[PDB]
């Protein structure tokens, strides 16, 4: 099979198969999400209240996430500031 | 099979298969998320209240996450500041 | 099988399979998330209230996480400051 990702025979759910091949990427990558799996029965081969949680909160005014910023020059300031000339 | 990720035979759920191959990446990568698995029965081969939790909180004004910033030059300041000339 | 990650036969849930191959990466990588597994029955081969917790809190004004910053030059300051010329 030489190179082969996610090779299988039979049954059973398969979820979340990711193949990344980068050549001089120079960038941000974000993989995220929640997975839930269950197998029952399986004869001849009780309910649980639950929840998976991956949220977020928080209040701001300047928020940068998974971004690329480039500000080259003079007086490159991030956030509040005060510049007075003469 | 030479090179083979996630090779299997039979049953059972498979979740979260990630293959990363980078050549001179020079960048940020973020993998995140919660997984829950359960197997029952399996004959001839009680409910539990639960929850998985991966959240976040906090308040700010300048927030940078998983980013790439480049500010080259004079007077490169991050945060509050005060610059007076003459 | 030469090179083979996650090779198996039979049953049972499989979660969180990660393959990283970097050549001159020069970057940040973040893997995170909570996993819960349970196996019951298995004949012929009591509920527990629980929770897994991986959150975070804290308040700031300048917050940088999993980022790449490069500020080359004169007067490169991170945080509050005060610069007076003449």
């Amino acid at each position: 099979a030489t190179k082969a990702v996610c090779v299988l025979k039979g049954d059973g759910p398969v979820q979340g198969i990711i193949n990344f091949e980068q050549k001089e990427s120079n960038g941000p990558v974000k993989v995220w999400g929640s997975i839930k799996g269950l197998t029952e029965g399986l004869h001849g081969f009780v309910g649980d209240l639950g929840n998976v949680t991956a949220d977020k909160d928080g209040v701001a005014d300047v928020s940068i996430e998974d971004s690329v910023i480039s500000l080259s020059g003079d007086h490159c300031i991030i956030g509040r500031t005060l510049v007075v000339h003469e």
